[PDB]
């Protein structure tokens, strides 16, 4: 089964992309099954709600006492060399917070990185009901 290991803070990069030191090393980790709006986007700058995903995802993770990475069963790092993972801040995933408040969508799945899939579209499916932020 998954299994979650520790991780420090680095810096966030943006909503869903996150340099971590795991394992004694600075690596950049990538936010599996879900997509926050651009800062850097090389055609537009800053997509809406790009700077709000930005600010919830630094603030969660810089004030938890705990963070944690969970890599899915399939491949763990990207062409570019990021860690594909699920981040928790004390226990709560960060990619799940950012879907349930409408700061991001649920990506696009790539089996079998997809063991919360299910999860993540049902808070996805809440905050549009919601009609919160990006379903605003």
């Amino acid at each position: 089964k998954l299994h979650k290991e520790p991780a420090t803070l680095i810096k966030a990069i943006d909503g869903d992309t996150i340099k971590l030191m795991y394992k004694g090393q600075p690596m950049t980790f990538r936010l599996l099954l879900v997509d926050t709006p651009e800062t850097k986007h090389p055609k537009k700058g800053v997509e809406k709600y790009g700077p709000e995903a930005s600010a919830f995802t630094k603030k969660m993770l810089e004030n938890a006492k705990k963070l944690e990475v969970e890599f899915d069963k399939g491949q763990r790092t990207d062409k570019y060399g990021r860690g594909l993972a699920y981040l928790y801040a004390d226990g709560k995933m960060l990619n799940e917070a950012l879907v349930r408040q409408g700061l991001a969508k649920v990506a696009y799945v790539y089996k079998p990185n997809n063991t919360h899939e299910q999860h993540l579209r049902k808070s996805e499916a809440q905050a549009k009901k919601e009609k919160l932020n990006i379903w605003s």
